[PDB]
């Protein structure tokens, strides 16, 4: 399991980053049976079906009609954003997210670390906003299913 | 729209028949906020979301990998289209799995005096137009 610390964003950073656009969205709402979500990770497209009363992750690629066809019923638990990946100076990496639609302004940094001590030593940059790592409302999933 | 009354099956019959086998199952529970179904028809597979109705045709290595996740949930059969002497359309079903032996015969009519006049053939068996139980997602909702 990968360790990692995540933030607000007080600035964007300037360097080198790669961007891309990211639309992902959920059939269902978590009292459901299963989980169905929908995304775009640029140019290909998934569903992805989990189970947890099943055995046990179930993921198709589909095309980009079947993907446009279904997207409106994830309408209101949606998130939508575009994603830069860089490095800090001294080489931890980072994927930065700045989304759109009503979770504007907020962007989010997260940080990987090779050894959980790494992680404990991070002395975060000043670009960097508060961390949010333990708030439960900057998960995925309570991004998605907060509202306007 | 459509008027029909629906029959077990006391004697397979005999005459023109066209065989079309049908695979589909639910991806949900009904208690679900929506409604996810595979079917396949023949040559073709579909997926519809019902909560708004959406259906995508998907093909076969997409419904095969999703098919698994509607286990216990399933109704598989071979449908045979024919008409009865008098000319009224009929579609009988004969189970596979764990539904079998049961086999059922649907009739449409295009009055419903037609209907209400409606004297079965011999073939058929009593009557289950109005039984909850021989319903399509109560058949699939049911376990061997
Ligand atoms: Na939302
Ligand atoms: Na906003
Ligand atoms: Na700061
Ligand atoms: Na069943
Ligand atoms: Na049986
Ligand atoms: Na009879």
């Amino acid at each position: 399991t990968e360790i990692e610390r995540k933030f607000l964003v007080a600035t964007f950073p300037d360097g080198e980053l790669h961007a891309v656009p990211l639309r992902q969205g959920y059939l269902t709402t978590p009292t459901d049976s299963i989980e169905l979500r929908l995304r775009q990770q640029g140019t290909e497209y998934f569903m992805t079906l989990k189970s947890e009363g099943g055995r046990q992750e179930y993921e198709i690629q589909i095309d980009v009609t079947q993907f446009e066809m279904l997207w409106p019923a994830t309408e209101g638990r949606r998130v939508e954003k575009t994603r830069y990946s860089g490095k800090l100076p001294d080489g931890q990496l980072f994927e930065l997210d700045v989304f759109a639609g009503h979770l504007s302004p907020l962007m989010l940094v997260e940080v990987e670390f090779l050894s959980e001590d790494a992680a404990q030593a991070f002395i975060p940059p000043p670009w960097f906003g508060e961390e949010v790592t333990e708030d439960k409302r900057y998960k995925n999933k309570a991004l998605a299913l907060s509202i306007p």
